[PDB]
């Protein structure tokens, strides 16, 4: 009969529906007893991607017309600057929409109500002012380094027995990277095969290619050559050898197909070459080795810089790999993971990417909050009082924000295996008293001292979630429906 | 078949329908509690776009057959000669159409009524030469620099808690700009957080790109090269020509607005030179005024056909993110504003707000005069126009009378977006204007009426001159004609 | 969802429709170019009936289910208290309902909208003192005796080509009638006589009746007898009803002229003139009867014979005979003289007026626009709807004229905002002109009663929240 026509309440509903649909899938994923999800789609999806990381699955795929893709894109900026712990930021933003039902009771102007978000700024600061932080995490630190937040990030994924040990490893990796210039040079891959450790740490960069069956096994005073252009007649062979012998070249890495004639040359010379090396691995390596200029065959000598420690092909345990290590820069390092080997193990690939940005900001912030829901209840006690102080225009919107915090305590306990109702009762009383350390103890079935557990949440996750959620939602709530955008 | 075939009541209606669709959309946008819209299209489009500015969104898409795209097109010329203010002109043109309803009651000849448009020319001249203006503005001005019109554009946006300060900053940018020629060389980008100031002012142009992972970390006494353009052994010659010419200059940086050949990329890193792939053309043109420019041609380009600014080019980090900064411009004509902002998503709306600031201020400095904002101007004129219809003879007057009631809708749109009831607001607004106070207007923050001048909100003189003439001419094309469309197909 | 129940917008519509349905039929009637309609009824009605004036037709029957009958009853009280003029009061009340569509736009409680009516008192004072009024109506009056309201009342009628002259004449009649004594006593009839003057003012009351072929032609020092019940020097006997045959033989020999089935309306006014009668049984002759004795005779005005009563001792009331240029148009003056006189009686008593041709309506409209804005929130929107109602009146006057309505609105407003109360709508001109030159004025009283009458009719919809039923099955 016509084309995309929305009026008063119907348009609001479309924004409203998108937030509720996303929340149900993500809530299971939000804690110690989180759930693993696998998605299967035709064309350029190959098979099933299992993602326990809410951010990764939402950014990758635009399932349908209803708006939510842009909100999802926003979460990624957060990921670079801290990102996770557990994915909770999307859920909290989504629940604000439910209150808009209340807003029709006023029956006047939703934009005016928006002044609540002006006071959201006031509310955002209340979390920052409130809770506390943690006492410890000085820098590096012998044992406060992990068995804390990473374990909680990890707990959602039930690989956490062999895996918590892997989670523990992640901190060591961040300590070397720690400093100005934040996140660079971390690639880490998993290998199929069993070991109790389920992981090895490499001081260098790990690849996975072989020249051929022939060629010297070990290279010394190793020099590295990287060529952008392929090797793909005798004169071409000769140019390469003449430049090569004087240098004493130990390894050649080319990001593409490699022509056969040079291959014979490298073996006799005493030089190990790599065929079709992935470009992304190469770029990281350049920062590591001091870099080099990959022009056509004039590429050797002084146009290139080559680090010279140790390059060798090492059986790590089960599957063969090639190790580049002891780089002069020292800034860039690589992590190698092993596992039980299954859906549960590929989950670790997911978890570590999350692990990688979590501690990246641990270094810069020098601030954190207590975990297990301790942070959320204290703020809720303070925010309830806020609605009364403000003028009535301000009070409705500010009060609505306060009740949102209540759901987080409920989800933590609910996944534990203990009835939610009893849990809510005891929790508020302990926070109201004034103890920041006290929180939800899932293991006990009641409440307990969070600090003894050692569960800590990044301070970084809390500042971005409050401010980002507040105006993101505010733009949509303030605005009464969008038009002349649709495709015909 | 054929084309158009319209006459009688139906013909008037197609024009009538176009005006109503656009007016509601733009209505949300005006004033302090303006509405931001995100646009979804899956017809050769990739993502939802959000445009606060009504003019920008109308320009982007021509959705259907009815006439309206040309009316929309005209508003852009207005933006360069005076800027956006808040979008209001399109709404007034649309309401002209609504009294056509009383026109079917005419039941005789609509064309005689058309005399009103000629009358309108007399009327347009009645406000342009009358109530508006200000006294002062001697060039530069220590305090009269702003705290004015930038604020009204900002007031329409919620961010004016800390943002009114940002607005103050924008005129520093205009004072430096004046000189040599018009508005063009200004670039604005918003950062993601950490400042009370919520902004920083930069010496030169700000860019965000890398050559690749390899290449020197930093350069000094940087020289800038810009190119309009991006047997096997002869390939080597291109490599060599570039190196031979390059070494003598000491070339520290190369900026190219397009794809770049792989061979040169390698060379720049060993030399100590940083190159930029697919640099934005808009960034480049701004950069050219700043560096003294050059003439872009073939590899003959390096030496004195090129002018290089020599202070400092480096990739630097502010607070947390890493950006590349061009600094030390001799010209001073063009500078860049970097907003650190007070970490909020309102900050993400800083880009939205400053862009509006950019067009408004350049015009404000050379127009040398202003009007009172917040709808102060519209209500005053409306009280006066009721009298005007009665002075003219009945054929001319009837069209003139309709034009007068058109101004009435603006008070409602300004207040309605504020969040205070629109009905209540109109009654109190009219009473204060009637008394004789030009300064008095709509105080959206209050929800009632107040003194606009204390706020500092003013409109450029130019916005009022151009819109009054433009509304009348667009309207004339529609009513005088009952059968139209255009030439070419079939 | 079963049977006849209504809420908010749907319930409102039934009230809305009743006002609109009446307006289209009545609008046609207004103006010199007005129209007369014929109607045939379903129960206890013999045939199609045609009524020229709106008040007579509205009154006879309450037909339809929607409410509107109650509104109609009010107009007759207005007619008695002043008269028909040209029907227009009903049209003004109906237009107030149209603004209700934008009423929803205010978006909150329709009942406090009613407080707008409270504001209408402000509007009511506006219709007062900031209008033209008289500034001249001293007594008799050399030029402004007429050429005014009677002419406007007259205009809606077809005959206004020679008739407008007759209408002017009717004020001479009002001046003699003038005073607090018995308003009425004015009767006029047409005569198949000759051209141009089209009417002669004369000596006394005119009546078209005869006793029979046998009876004396003229009586002097006449004695008048009026009896409620059917059948001194007695000269004439006038009875309002059937007269018994036996007395008739007697009257002829005696020298007495009697009138069979004389109209009651002629009789009551005749009584004030003579000095009154106590109309009882045959005991009626002598003192209980008051007679006047100057002269009663049946005379030919210009050709045809009729009976004239004159020389009233009392002097309180007098009558205009008129004459004319042979047609249905001519005896239309019969209806018009009576109409013109009544408006004047109010004019002498009140000693206040205004200017006609819609001059009064446009001036007030310019002033009332200010009032809406001045009043607080809720009061302002309801008050302004009333103000825009006034705008339609200028349009209706012009539309019936056969002249361009759009052009008319602009020029009309143009003359009024200047401050010249004299300028108004001249339909004969086709544009705007000086109303005073025409000489048109409206009585002060007609404007206050119309305002009170229109306001109450509007409230029947609002003072009672609901009237019918909901869902039995």
């Amino acid at each position: 009969a016509g084309a995309d026509e929305e009026r008063a309440e119907t348009a609001r509903l479309s924004s409203f529906i998108g937030a509720i649909a996303i929340g149900d899938l993500v809530k299971s994923t939000l804690g110690p007893k989180g759930m693993d999800k696998i998605l299967l789609s035709s064309g350029r999806d190959a098979s099933l991607m299992v993602t326990n990381d809410g951010a990764t699955i939402l950014k990758n795929i635009g399932v349908d017309n209803p708006a939510a893709k842009v909100l999802v894109d926003m979460s990624r900026v957060q990921d670079d600057e801290v990102g996770d712990g557990t994915t909770s930021v999307t859920v909290l933003a989504a629940e604000l929409l439910r209150e808009a039902e209340s807003l029709i009771a006023k029956k006047i102007h939703p934009q005016t109500i928006i002044a609540g978000w002006r006071e959201a700024t006031k509310a955002a600061r209340q979390a920052l002012l409130n809770s506390a932080v943690d006492h410890g995490s000085d820098e590096v630190k012998f044992r406060q380094d992990l068995m804390n937040i990473a374990g909680t990030t990890l707990s959602s994924k039930l690989l956490t027995h062999h895996k918590d040990h892997f989670t523990k490893l992640a901190v060591e990796a961040v300590l070397r990277l720690k400093g100005s210039g934040n996140l660079e040079a971390i690639h880490v891959i998993k290998k199929l095969g069993g070991s109790l450790a389920d992981s090895y740490l490499d001081e260098g960069f790990l690849l996975d290619k072989k020249i051929g069956v022939n060629q010297p096994k070990r290279i010394e005073n190793a020099k590295i050559l990287i060529a952008n252009t392929g090797m793909d007649e005798k004169e071409k062979m000769k140019e390469k050898v003449e430049r090569i012998l004087k240098h004493g070249i130990n390894c050649f890495i080319n990001r593409q197909l490699i022509y056969n004639y040079p291959e014979q040359l490298f073996g006799a010379a005493g030089v190990m070459a790599i065929e079709h090396a992935d470009f992304v691995g190469v770029e990281r390596l350049a920062l590591v080795t001091g870099g080099e200029i990959a022009s056509t065959f004039d590429h050797p000598e002084l146009v290139k810089l080559g680090s010279c420690k140790l390059i060798e092909e090492v059986m790590i345990g089960e599957d063969k790999l090639i190790h580049f290590s002891g780089v002069a820069l020292g800034e860039a390092c690589t992590i190698v993971l092993r596992g039980a080997t299954q859906q549960i193990l590929d989950e670790a690939e997911r978890s570590l990417h999350d692990a990688l940005c979590v501690l990246a900001q641990t270094v810069k912030d020098s601030r954190t909050v207590y975990g297990g829901g301790c942070s959320e209840m204290l703020m809720a006690h303070a925010v309830t009082q806020l609605a009364s102080r403000t003028p009535g225009k301000e009070a409705v919107a500010m009060e609505s924000y306060a009740k949102a915090l209540r759901m987080l305590p409920t989800i933590i306990a609910d996944n534990a295996g203990y009835d939610s109702a009893d849990l809510v009762a005891q929790l508020r009383a302990a926070h109201s008293e004034g103890k920041t350390t006290a929180g939800l103890d899932m293991k006990e079935g009641t409440i307990g001292d969070m600090s003894v557990l050692g569960i800590t949440e990044s301070f970084q996750v809390k500042r971005q979630v409050l401010l980002s959620a507040a105006e993101a939602a505010e733009v949509i709530l303030r605005v009464d429906n969008i038009i002349k955008a649709a495709p015909r």
